[PDB]
């Protein structure tokens, strides 16, 4: 029943972490064997700003149906868990304008990250726990080769091995990101959500 809870990166330095943009290279979305539909290359960028709220705008596109989907997690300061890379989001699917198309509530926990190249997520829903993802994360579009290592650790820590996720640089040649909506979306207004 419900999400797991994993351990998480200790002293967890939000403004060295919540600044510029992540590839998502690698993950484990769910138990069942992954679907072409959930297999997508996703670019997110986010910020905090000094009222302590955190913003971040994913842009999720799908090679096999070139279709592009939206969300956005808002936060704050004081949701997370004193000095630990864990909090809770409020999660918003949204169209690519910003309109709402549905909301969620998101446990975060950062396994590992050295902040300027890698970072090692788990993400759940309480309300869907058998949604649940495992993503390594990078500043680059590929894993940078000499931090290969720390990153197939930090997946130890959690039962997994990299050859375990799908590879989201297979994909490769097809991926792309909507850069433009990506910052569009940053800097919109939220009154519904930024509060
Ligand atoms: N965009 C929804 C899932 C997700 C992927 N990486 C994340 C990092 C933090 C929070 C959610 C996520």
């Amino acid at each position: 029943s419900g999400c797991s809870t994993v351990d998480t990166v200790k002293d967890f330095n939000k403004d060295n972490f919540f600044t510029g943009s992540w590839y998502i290279t690698h993950y484990k979305l769910g138990d069942s064997t992954l679907e072409v539909g959930d297999k997508n290359c996703t670019k997110f960028l986010h910020q905090k700003t000094a009222d302590g709220k955190i913003k971040e705008v994913f842009s999720n596109y799908n090679p096999n149906a070139k279709t592009y989907s939206y969300d956005i997690s808002f936060a704050k300061v004081s949701d997370f868990d004193g000095n630990n890379g864990k909090y809770t989001a409020k999660n918003v699917i949204v169209e690519k304008d910003g309109r709402k198309i549905d909301e969620r509530t998101l446990q975060v926990s950062y396994i590992d990250t050295d902040y300027s190249k890698y970072s090692v997520v788990h993400v759940c829903d309480p309300a869907a726990p058998d949604y649940y993802l495992y993503a390594v994360q990078s500043r680059t579009e590929n894993v940078k080769e000499d931090v290969k290592s720390k990153v197939e650790a930090a997946l130890g820590k959690v039962g997994l091995k990299l050859s375990g996720l799908f590879d989201a640089t297979t994909l490769g040649n097809k991926c792309q990101y909507d850069d433009e909506t990506l910052q569009k979306l940053l800097k919109q207004s939220f009154p519904n959500y930024e509060k």
